[PDB]
């Protein structure tokens, strides 16, 4: 209970922690209702708006006005912003040409850069091509500052999904917040933006970076404002606590403001109706930027200037009715709209059919603007299924349309596939810890996490960002990583091994003393180092003419296998009497190979090949192809997606990108965590064997950045683009997979594109370890994702 009758004298927004039954006066307050009676009129003042005017200067303080042109004002920190602009000739920032800051421009008594991060909701990466004509502020920040084109958002592309992202640097199926409206199975509750549970600490995982800060030692200013708190106030709030003695200061800062999002929402991202709210956040930009200016601190603060989503066109007459697929849709509940989770109305109700239901979804018509997915299945990218509050059943929703349960206000929307360029958003980093007029490429905002304790002198809570990807974001404070620790070491098996000593059941139609030492293998094929192995096993490096593998034998098949196609390279057939051909590997014992009687025996599981065949660089080395070394099991619906990527598609990208250098390998997720299983994890072997089934295949295609360099002859920086593709017994996902594979197969697999780093989770291996490339570069590359937009 709290007793209202309390003060909000000399108490107004306080950094006090304070609750029952005590009176409050924080920015939170009003939320818990719990402000003492008081705090509107002393806290909340409006009086004589928020910019001074000329007739003001030298005014008699009155303590009932909103901000101050008093000549007492600037001591005590509640000038209006422009005060001094008005009333001592002062520019506004925005007039004043950039200059570099070098080192930070502190008062005596700052030890560090205060940071502020200036947050809005709904902006549009693309919104920043109006420029100074709309946003001046804005644009002085990003043309002066350190900008990226776009920061990329976490699926779903809604708010408290993203916000918490920002605040952690946790994918939300870590952090806990999967979705703007939840359903938690085990509370059997349901979290609602607007309502009282959100409230309830049981639903935020994670260290939000104020509480890492103050755990620290670091004192932060209250990231939340109650929405009945005006922007105005927010912006000479901050401006006033950076005021405060040595002693009570805070070091760090957030502002958040609801537009662009609730204009984009009610008149769509491209309406002209835009211009007016981007024009009032701007402003927002200046006073604060007028303020700090005024404190002596606009060369001293780091300013974060950030959105949490994009906005897309949707609108009324772009909505899918699930009643249109589903005879009783009554009896599901359907979280709906930019995407789609479903579970039964009842909770646990056992009639509840979902392989039914997902059956009725799957390409029922044409031109069907959603697809349904059980979670595991949805493209590793999202990292979007480990919490329990994640409905099996999703819809991924095509761009610009909406999925309804059953039968206009709005003409914009967000909440998209994150790779999706509407639903792009925006960051500008502005102050002496960030570069100058400095462009960046794109990178997600998991990240900024890292970079944000990095800026606050904090060690990050374990996370999901990559420390050290973004070092080239700023010009000290940068962070020194350093490479893991190889833990498993390779083996490097000769000839050990008799044909005879053999029995697996493979047959092949093959001069004797002329039947695969290191010699150039190495420099050709693995053109970065052999990745490292970080966990505990055992594995060989096997070389080839052709290809070199890291072959397990504990998994039975390699980890990865590893192999240049130059530009020129040729695209050979299997000859007819080598189609069935396997050959046993006398490298390796046969109690550490696979056999193909489990797929003669396996109906359903046929095999395939980490190094293709197609690509052999002669007959004789086509036979290293069928080694038994290099062969995986593979289901007849991914293979028509394997065989046409080995055989067509890497010698396009060779073609295309002057040579490619080539890792493949399996990957098991069993438990979708995103993590490599351990071997308890996996579920499925081949047919009456020991031979694990991955739950996916990887491939990552290096070249050279400046592509008229080959792949194998590259000075400097490289160009990446991988996939995770899921290993599945149909090809459900592919409406047109009963076409030709020219038609569908490179659709799934930009759908299922994917990061180095993603891999290297799933796989426990450390790619690019031996390159001429700075380690922070090298970060850089593996954080990136070749999105198809
Ligand atoms: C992204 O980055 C994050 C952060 O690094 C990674 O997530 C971590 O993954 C590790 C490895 O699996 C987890 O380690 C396990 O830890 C548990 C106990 O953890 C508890 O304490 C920690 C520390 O305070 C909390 O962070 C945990 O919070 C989780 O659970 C609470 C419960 O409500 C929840 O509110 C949070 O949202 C969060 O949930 C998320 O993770 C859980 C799994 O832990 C998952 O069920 C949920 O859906 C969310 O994803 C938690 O309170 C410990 O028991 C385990 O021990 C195991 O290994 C040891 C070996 O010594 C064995 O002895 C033991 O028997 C177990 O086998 C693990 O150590 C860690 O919890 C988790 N951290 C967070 C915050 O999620 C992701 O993996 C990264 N993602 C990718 C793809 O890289
Ligand atoms: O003062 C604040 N008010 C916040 N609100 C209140 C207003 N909300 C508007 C809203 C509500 C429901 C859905 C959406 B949507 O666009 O998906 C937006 C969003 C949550 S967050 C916030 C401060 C904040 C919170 C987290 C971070 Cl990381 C930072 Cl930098 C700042
Ligand atoms: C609720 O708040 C008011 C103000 O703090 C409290 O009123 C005071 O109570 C003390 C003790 O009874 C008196 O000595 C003061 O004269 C009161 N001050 C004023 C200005 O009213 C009241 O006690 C609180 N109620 C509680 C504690 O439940
Ligand atoms: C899947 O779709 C079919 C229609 O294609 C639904 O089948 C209908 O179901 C009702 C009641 O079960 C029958 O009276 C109709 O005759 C059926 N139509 C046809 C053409 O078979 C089926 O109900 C749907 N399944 C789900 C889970 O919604
Ligand atoms: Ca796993
Ligand atoms: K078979
Ligand atoms: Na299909
Ligand atoms: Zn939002
Ligand atoms: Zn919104």
């Amino acid at each position: 209970w709290t007793n209202t009758s309390g003060s909000c004298k000399g108490r107004c927004f306080e950094l006090q922690e304070v609750g029952p039954p005590d009176c409050r006066c924080d920015n939170l307050c009003k939320s818990y209702s719990s402000c003492c009676h008081d705090f509107d009129e002393l806290c909340l003042k409006t009086a004589r708006g928020w910019e001074c005017t000329k007739d003001r200067c030298g005014e008699v303080r009155n303590e009932e006005n909103a901000c101050h042109c008093s000549e007492d004002c600037l001591s005590r920190g509640d000038c209006c912003t422009n005060y001094q602009v008005v009333c001592k000739g002062e520019s506004h920032w925005v007039d004043d040409d950039c200059e570099e800051i070098r080192v930070p421009e502190c008062p005596a008594g700052f030890v560090r850069p205060p940071l502020i991060i200036f947050s809005v909701d709904g902006f549009r990466a693309s919104y920043m091509k109006k420029g100074s004509k709309v946003m001046p502020n804005i644009e002085k920040l990003r043309s002066c500052g350190t900008h990226a084109p776009y920061m990329r958002p976490v699926y779903p592309t809604k708010t408290f999904p993203n916000l918490y992202t920002l605040a952690t640097g946790l994918y939300p199926e870590s952090h806990g917040i999967v979705g703007n409206s939840m359903y938690d199975p085990v509370f059997d509750a349901t979290f609602h933006l607007r309502g009282r549970e959100k409230f309830n600490h049981r639903w935020w995982g994670g260290q939000p970076l104020w509480i890492t800060a103050t755990k620290q030692g670091v004192r932060a200013g209250t990231f939340f404002w109650s929405v009945s708190i005006p922007h105005e106030r927010r912006i000479l709030t901050i401006l006033q606590w950076l005021s405060l003695p040595d002693n009570e200061r805070p070091s760090v800062y957030a502002f958040y403001s609801e537009q662009p999002d609730f204009s984009g929402h009610k008149y769509g991202p491209f309406g002209p109706e835009m211009t007016n709210p981007l024009r009032e956040i701007d402003k927002t930009v200046g006073q604060l930027m007028d303020g700090l200016k005024q404190l002596k601190l606009h060369r001293c603060v780091n300013v974060i200037f950030v959105g949490d989503h994009g906005m897309e066109d949707v609108t009324c007459d772009r909505t899918e009715f699930l009643s249109n697929y589903l005879t009783n849709v009554d009896d599901i509940t359907l979280v709906p709209g930019t995407l789609g989770r479903i579970r039964p109305k009842i909770p646990n109700n056992l009639k509840y059919d979902p392989k039914a239901i997902i059956a009725n979804l799957t390409c029922k018509k044409p031109d069907q603007h959603f697809k349904p997915y059980m979670k595991q299945h949805l493209p590793k990218r999202l990292h979007y299924a480990n919490n329990r509050r994640i409905e099996d059943l999703h819809l991924l929703v095509e761009r610009r349309w909406h999925v309804a349960r059953k039968p206009c206000f709005f003409q914009g929307d967000h909440g998209f596939d994150n790779k999706v360029n509407s639903m792009q958003t925006v960051f500008v980093g502005y102050g002496p810890t960030f570069k100058y007029r400095t462009k960046v490429p794109p990178f997600e905002n998991i990240e900024l996490y890292n970079v944000m304790c990095d800026l606050l002198g904090l060690k990050p809570a374990p996370n999901n960002g990559t420390h050290g990807s973004l070092n080239h974001l700023l010009r000290t404070n940068t962070f020194r990583p350093t490479l893991p620790e190889e833990v498993s070491r390779p083996n490097y098996p000769g000839i050990m091994y008799l044909q005879s000593d053999f029995d697996l059941g493979c047959t092949c139609d093959d001069l004797e003393e002329l039947n695969h030492t290191k010699g150039s293998t190495e420099e050709r094929h693995l053109l970065y180092g052999r990745p490292a192995v970080l966990y505990r096993t055992s594995y060989d490096i096997l070389y080839h003419t052709d290809f070199e593998s890291g072959y397990s034998e504990i998994f039975l098949m390699p980890l990865w296998t590893s192999y240049t196609i130059s530009k020129q390279a040729e695209v050979s057939s299997i000859p007819e009497h080598l189609t069935n051909c396997v050959r046993p590997d006398v490298r390796v014992s046969p109690g550490f190979s696979q056999n193909c009687l489990a797929y003669k025996n396996d109906k359903q599981m046929s095999y395939g090949f980490l190094f293709p065949p197609y690509l052999s660089s002669s007959p004789e080395a086509k036979y290293d192809a069928f080694l038994v070394t290099n062969m995986v099991p593979m289901y007849p619906a991914f293979k028509r997606v394997w065989t046409y990527f080995q055989r067509v598609l890497v010698k396009k990208y060779a073609s295309e990108r002057n040579g490619v250098n080539v890792i493949s390998g399996p990957i098991f997720d069993y438990n979708y965590n995103g993590l490599r299983d351990i071997e308890d994890e996996i579920k499925q072997y081949v047919e009456g064997s020991s031979i694990p089934v991955p739950t996916h295949y990887y491939s990552i295609i290096t070249s050279c950045l400046d592509f008229t360099q080959p792949a194998d002859k590259c000075d400097g920086p490289l160009s990446v683009s991988s996939f995770i593709l899921p290993h599945r017994p149909d090809n459900d996902e592919s409406c047109n997979s009963s076409e030709d594979e020219s038609k569908w197969v490179e659709e799934l697999m930009k759908m299922h594109t994917a990061r180095v780093r993603d891999i290297e989770h799933l796989t426990g291996l450390d790619f690019y370890r031996k390159t001429s490339r700075s380690y922070s570069e090298i970060l850089t590359l593996k954080t990136y994702l070749h999105t198809y937009e």
